């Protein structure tokens, strides 16, 4: 067990092992930058918010743990460490998570850099996804670029939301995030927003704009009666030409967003698929696109105690193994 040190910071008392260095609040759980003496790196330590302090924040906190171990690729935010005070499951109240000190996020670029970034981003959204996992969140400040232009994802704006989403669809599929990502890509080809939807109902029609209103064959997969009446009464506007759009860029990156950007879901490009596009043929590599271990979120469906949520992250807590450097 290594010495922790506490040192009072937002207004707590944080207790961490002496390893970490020279915390500095940077946010808010709350989060201090901080120097990990044993690795030498810039790290990120985040120390949580009443992590049990209703069955619905102990089953998040044990979630965000489990999420965290789980994640083990180069462009997806990893557990560096994850550590409690606590000495035994008793004690056990506080739960502080270790990751890399990401010193900027996306928040107009060559076409070079945006093969190079966007190629980053479906490496990691490959990965995810073949854990059976859907971010359903991506934008901008989601995604953390270190000064090599090293991308990790991370994790109010709709702007880069699947438009099943802002129709509360459910049944989302992977592709929400490859939507998501043809948004990034446009903005950062164009410098501008895509989409930016001045609110829930705004979003809806600027997306629309762009990639027409839904025809017979996605009309045949709506089950919503009340949805498919309002579409039905809708002008039916075509489908804009990216090419049109998306003056003077490189004619692979309007073939990609094409394939990205399809109000059907199921007619979006995946992430492994993308990454085959010849848009990214200076970086794509089979040999090193690595898929996840398959990640258990049965716990998703059960109701359990507090004490029981806290066990299993206690759990989870002592069977972390750090990565290696
Ligand atoms: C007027 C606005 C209409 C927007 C149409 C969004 C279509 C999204 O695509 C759909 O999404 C679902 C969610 O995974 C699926 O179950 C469907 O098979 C699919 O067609």
């Amino acid at each position: 067990r290594p010495t922790f040190y506490r040192q009072e910071l937002n207004k707590t008392i944080w207790e961490v092992p002496e390893r970490y260095q020279n915390l500095s609040p940077v946010g808010s759980g709350s989060v201090c930058a901080a120097f990990d003496t044993k690795t030498g790196l810039r790290v990120a330590v985040k120390k949580l918010s009443r992590p049990f302090q209703s069955i619905i924040h102990a089953k998040r906190t044990y979630r965000e743990l489990r999420l965290l171990k789980h994640m083990k690729h180069e462009n997806v935010i990893g557990l560096l460490d994850v550590f409690t005070p606590a000495r035994s499951l008793e004690e056990f109240n506080d739960v502080y998570l270790v990751t890399h000190l990401m010193g900027a996020d996306l928040n107009k670029l060559t076409d070079d850099h945006v093969q190079f970034l966007i190629y980053q981003i479906l490496r990691g959204l490959k990965y995810i996804h073949s854990a059976d996992i859907i971010h359903r969140d991506l934008k901008p400040s989601n995604l953390a670029v270190n000064e090599d232009c090293e991308l990790k994802i991370l994790d109010a704006t709709r702007w880069y939301r699947a438009p099943e989403i802002m129709l509360n669809w459910m049944h989302y599929n992977q592709t929400v995030d490859i939507w998501s990502v043809g948004c990034i890509m446009a903005e950062l080809l164009t410098g501008r927003t895509l989409f930016p939807g001045t609110d829930h109902i705004d979003q809806l029609k600027l997306i629309l704009r762009l990639v027409g209103t839904p025809g017979a064959e996605l009309l045949k997969k709506i089950s919503s009666e009340s949805a498919r009446n309002y579409i039905q009464s809708l002008t039916q506007m075509p489908k804009m030409n990216f090419a049109n759009v998306f003056i003077g860029a490189n004619p692979l990156a309007v073939d990609l967003l094409e394939k990205m950007l399809v109000l059907d879901s199921d007619k979006r490009i995946t992430a492994a698929q993308a990454l085959a596009h010849a848009y990214f043929a200076q970086y794509h590599d089979p040999d090193d696109e690595p898929v996840a271990d398959p990640y258990d979120q049965s716990f998703e469906s059960r109701d359990l105690l507090i004490d029981e949520w806290k066990s299993l992250t206690y759990d989870e807590v002592i069977s972390f193994v750090p990565p290696p450097l």
